[PDB]
């Protein structure tokens, strides 16, 4: 999973803990 400030898009749920914030994770 990532990490928060991972980057990411909008609605990806990738983050290990957290969704899309600003773009990232």
């Amino acid at each position: 999973c990532k990490g928060k400030g991972a980057k990411c898009s909008r609605l990806m749920y990738d983050c290990c803990t957290g969704s899309c914030r600003s773009g990232k994770c």
